[PDB]
């Protein structure tokens, strides 16, 4: 008898209100300019 | 007897409100420029 | 006799306000200039 | 009989107000400029 | 019957006000100049 | 002038052996039986 | 005049042996019978 | 003139043995049994 | 005139070896049984 | 005229030998039982 | 259980571009030359 | 259970870009000259 | 059991960019000119 | 049990970019010549 | 059971940028010449 | 020879009268019991 | 020859009476019992 | 020749009488109860 | 020759006559009881 | 030839009478209660 309930997970965000620049989740590799 | 329920994964983001810029959930490379 | 539940993960953000430059979630490398 | 809830981790942040620079959640490795 | 509830870990922090900088949560190398 | 090169993520695995039982990357939740 | 060079992330394993049991990268939540 | 290089992350591992158990890189949550 | 490097860090383990019970890097919470 | 180079951190071990019981990185919260 | 959200009102603009003339918002009264 | 969020007003703007001329949010009066 | 969050207002801009000539929030009145 | 949390208001701006110009936030009233 | 955080006014600006102008926050009145 | 006089504009009500329960001129957003 | 004159806004009320219960101007947003 | 004369701006209300609850001219959030 | 007189501007309310219960001009957020 | 003369501004109330309860002008947050 196993019960699982209700998980999360987040990785960047739930809410992103403005960008006015660069938002970036994930990156490897590369060049930001913001 | 296994019961599961609500499980969630977010990897950007539930809402985005306004972008301005860049956004980018994933990069794997590149040159970003905002 | 198991129960488990309500677990949350964040890993960057929940909120993100206002970005007027360089947000990354995760960087293996690069350059970020802002 | 075992019951777990109720469990929370942030590697980085809830809430991110204002970002007028640069704000990584993980880096590698980089150079950074702000 | 054993039962476990309400435990968290931050570790950068909850609320970020506002970045005029660079905020690294963690960095394994760089050059950071803010 | 901005170099960037040879850089790696992997998130499982890159050489994954013979498989008798259950090898998930990534699951959102459910019942795993081996 | 930047440049940044080899370096990597693993978030599990670069090399995984035989399975006869369950291995699960990343799971959010539920039942794992081994 | 900046130069990062050679540098490396493991969340878990690089090199797995053989399972005949259960091994979870990240579980948010759940039961497992071994 | 900045360089940095060969630098490193390891969450758990870089080499596992074999597993009969259970292994787990990283869980918000739950049952573990071994 | 800044180096800086081979330094490292291990929050849990390098090398790991087997296992027949349970061991975890990190837990925020719950019931192990070996 | 009642949620409202995300409602936004703009009076004038969100984005106003270059200015050679003039720009008023709002005004009771007056005399106005471009 | 009552939840509220993100309403947004603007009145006159986000951004404004370059002025060479007259800008005004709100005058109850007078006499403006670009 | 009530949440309010994140309502914002702005008045006259978040941004005004280069100024060459009059810019005004709010007047009651007088006499401008650019 | 009430929360509120993160209401904002701005009334002029929140970056204001070069001045060569005259800028003013609120006046009750007078001559502004640029 | 009340919380009530993080709510910001701004009056005139965060960031006022270089100034070779005239910057008045507020004035009850007079002559400004820029 | 321009003569404009005497216009007036009424957003919700010049004169209001005795009320019970909520009275509200402009909302961007919410709950409203009554 | 220009001459402007007696212009009015009223935004709310110019006269308001004795109610009974919240009287709200403007909001951006939120929760309003009466 | 420019003549600007006797115009107003009323945003809440210019004469409040006797109330029996709150009385709020804006709010940007919140909860409010009478 | 301009001319620029008698304008005047009300935010809450130039005559405020005897209430019971809270009174608030202008609120960024939070609670109100009355 | 510039004249502005007899402008006026009130924010809250130039004449508050005999009330009952908390009057607050300005807030940017908290709990008021009357």
């Amino acid at each position: 008898g196993y019960e699982v309930h209700h998980q999360k997970l987040v990785f960047f965000a739930e809410d992103v209100g403005s960008n006015k620049g660069a938002i970036i989740g994930l990156m490897v590799g590369g060049v930001v300019i913001a």
